[PDB]
């Protein structure tokens, strides 16, 4: 029942007991590990508004409490009438604080506690939704210096009546298509693009198109709308040592703001919740530039050094690969936007790990999500035991609004 | 029912029917995955299943099954686990069954070769003096002067759990640890318990850097005894850098034969519990994991230090540079000297291939991703990727713990 976890490197040993808190399923069985696997009513709400109002009340020490108890029958009486019910402002920013502190494949979550909270629950229209965008992205970009924030729109009421961002990120480079045979820009983002266009927007065709935001209120055809170019901070890629770099006309933005996820609290599902922090170093150097169905730019860099690419066994792919991530916190840096190496990252993630095990039992964690694109083993928590399990309120994968939302 | 699974690289899909043939635990449940967890006498009555089982593996496979001769094995093998409790392999048998506790392996990446395996029967050996010309031979064929086969020699299996045959080394070549009084260590700093006991079990230490361990064998129960390897036998090679000159000085060297002793080999119920096995390595396992690791050689500062790096902020990604060519170095090395080794963009690529024609011809391929992976340059291979199913499949290499926890000793 309880459980032990065990770093490899530090022989320090850890006890889970967050775990029999746990609620949702793994994916995984007593005969497979499903581990490395991407994606694996009345009656029914109530329950959930319970189990949740209980962690709340028990967090501001006031569990078995009339304030406590006089809420959830407050609760129950507006589920028993509306099939629904509205959180506090007080719940809604512990509820969202909570899914950032649950997210298993998060490895910057020691930061969870100081999330600023946007409720746009009073929003209607796309551009109402709009602007409530333009405010959270200024406001988390703050001139480079960095904080996390998450906007959240009204929650789901029937499903015919959803707020959604279409966008995945509410910053993204567009992707086209050549007669050519191969891509100009993101290949990831070519479906989404080619939306945008079938939508009306303008595409300028290069390399780098901030792509526009296609909003969704209450149900509604989703509307397009640019990004004041002045908000969306982007930084120039050069090497510090490397003169060359520049002309590989390389940027990125300095804001990742995930758009495309589900909020699920007490039950209660919104749609629309777009949140953002700052980069580590490596989902752009690693992943972004080099994955071969990205930008996939390590061919042209390696030519660049001189390297021996006729054999994979000189390692030019590697090489290559820790000078194109060098490039990247450098430009990042040099600009003062906020990015963290992997280095840092992981071993913040080390201490938050340590402090959720002394001080809440446990911290769910996905090692294969946790473990860096690069250099894994020589950052601590390759060799760190992790559990993962499900807790809500969390953040979930929803399906592509195109898919479903009809005409 | 039928499992998929994607690359998100190439968005290939692959369709998992094994799985239905699987029946140990993983360690996961519903409501938790142990995907990254290290490690999460038997009776009359459960071994005939066992055997039952496997032998319809193996008739299968030679497209025999319901055979007469299936028959006819199943009965012997039935009526000599009645008469005596347990049962012999047949040569045959015990071929196959080590070929697929192999294939079976999710935790290796090398399963391309699965079916090229050189079994030794070491089936006759009454004791440890017979265990280490079986493993000196052993190590002889494997090693083939720097072109390194498979090879996995076979001791008797475990009877009355009373009388096994153990190889108390974890790897049949490695090298000494010796902690100092300053609480320093000299030597490969994983084995520094080991070496205690072999110390006190008599073996004179050098007290090096690089001292090849002697190997400590356990035959029928008996307490276990002291070997040197012959030198000669010891393919060691020179560690230096195509570029840096100055990389020759940090006075580095490695073994070229890896070869696991630990580990038992489970077949149709029956536990084999020395099979010490032998392949080549992979460039990432010396230059990463032995060298690098803080827990291991811990020699990135040193390489670092002398490559003049900017080490005074983590972000300068000069433990990444120093990692990057300390292992350039490792496979430059090795290939010079003509010692088989293998990089981890060659052998992940292989291993997809594995694993494409495993799902094909075998209906799946189970793979730990966790361990799959390798442990630098992750997401610029191909297995980074590649969504892969867990599951234990038998026959199988499992874990056992080290024989001085449980072992009785005799004197
Ligand atoms: C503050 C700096 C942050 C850092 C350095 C960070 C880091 C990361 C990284 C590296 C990943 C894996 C990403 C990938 O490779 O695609 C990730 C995933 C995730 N992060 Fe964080 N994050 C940060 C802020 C936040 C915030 C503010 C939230 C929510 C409030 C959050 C929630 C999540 C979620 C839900 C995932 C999983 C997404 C998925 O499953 O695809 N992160 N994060
Ligand atoms: C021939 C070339 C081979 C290569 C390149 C190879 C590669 C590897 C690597 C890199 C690992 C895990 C890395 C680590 O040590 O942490 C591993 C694990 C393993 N290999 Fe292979 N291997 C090879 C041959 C073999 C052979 C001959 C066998 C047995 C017949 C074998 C059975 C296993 C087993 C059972 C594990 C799991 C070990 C554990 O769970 O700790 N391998 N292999
Ligand atoms: C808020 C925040 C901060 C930060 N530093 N980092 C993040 C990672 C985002 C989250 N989620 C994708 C990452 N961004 C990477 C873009 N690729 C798509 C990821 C993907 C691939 C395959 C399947 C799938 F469903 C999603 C968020
Ligand atoms: C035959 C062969 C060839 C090859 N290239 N490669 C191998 C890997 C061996 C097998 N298995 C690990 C490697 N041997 C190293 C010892 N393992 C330390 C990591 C560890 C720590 C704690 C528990 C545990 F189980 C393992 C074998
Ligand atoms: C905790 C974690 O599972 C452990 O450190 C594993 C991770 N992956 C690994 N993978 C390989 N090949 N070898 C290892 O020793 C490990 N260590
Ligand atoms: C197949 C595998 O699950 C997949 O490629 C995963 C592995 N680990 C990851 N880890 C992070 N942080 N981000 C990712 O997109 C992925 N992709
Ligand atoms: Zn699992």
């Amino acid at each position: 029942r309880f459980l032990k976890v065990k770093n490899w490197e530090t022989d320090v040993v850890l006890t889970d007991t967050l775990h029999l808190k746990s609620t949702l399923e793994t994916g995984c069985t007593e005969h497979i590990c499903m581990g490395s696997i991407v994606l694996p009513t009345k009656d029914q709400l109530f329950p959930l508004a319970k189990e949740f109002l209980d962690q709340y009340y028990s967090s501001i020490k006031r569990f078995g409490s009339k304030a406590h108890m006089d809420r959830l029958e407050e609760v129950n009486k507006e589920i028993e009438s509306t099939s629904t019910y509205q959180l506090k402002d007080t719940e809604l920013i512990y509820g969202a604080k909570h899914a950032w502190r649950n997210a298993s494949r998060c490895v910057g979550r020691i930061q969870w506690s100081k999330l600023q909270v946007f409720d746009a629950r009073d929003c209607t229209t796309a551009h109402g939704m709009f602007n409530y965008i333009c405010n959270h992205v200024k406001y988390a970009t703050n001139k480079g210096n960095l904080r996390s924030a998450i906007t959240i729109f009204p929650q789901r009421t029937d499903g015919k009546h959803d707020f959604r961002v279409w966008n995945s990120q509410l910053i993204r480079y567009a992707g086209y298509k050549q007669p050519d045979g191969s891509t100009l820009g993101d290949p990831a983002n070519v479906q989404f693009t080619e939306i945008c266009i079938q939508q009306g927007w303008k595409a300028p065709r290069g390399r780098f198109d901030v792509l526009p935001l296609l909003l969704q209120a209450n149900g509604n055809d989703p509307e397009l709308f640019q990004i004041p170019p002045e908000l969306v901070l982007e930084v120039p890629i050069r090497h510090p040592k490397f003169d060359w770099f520049k002309d590989l006309g390389l940027k990125w933005y300095g804001l990742p703001a995930v758009s495309n996820m589900l909020l699920e609290i007490g039950g209660l599902e919104f749609s629309a919740c777009p949140f953002s922090g700052w980069y580590m170093g490596t989902e752009i150097g690693v992943r972004n530039y080099c994955d071969n169905s990205r930008y996939n730019i390590l061919e042209e860099v390696a030519k660049k050094m001189d390297l021996d690419m006729r054999k994979t066994s000189s390692l030019w792919k590697d090489q290559a690969l820790v000078e194109i991530n060098i490039a990247v916190l450098y430009s990042f840096q040099s600009d003062k936007v906020t990015i963290v190496d992997h280095h840092s990252a992981t071993e913040s993630f080390i201490k938050h790990m340590e402090n959720e095990y002394r001080c809440r039992g446990g911290c769910p964690a996905d090692w294969v999500w946790i473990v860096p694109p690069m250099s894994g083993s020589i950052t601590p928590v390759f060799h760190q035991e992790m559990l993962n399990y499900r807790l809500t309120p969390s953040f979930e994968y929803q399906p592509d609004p195109w898919n479903t939302h009809v005409w």
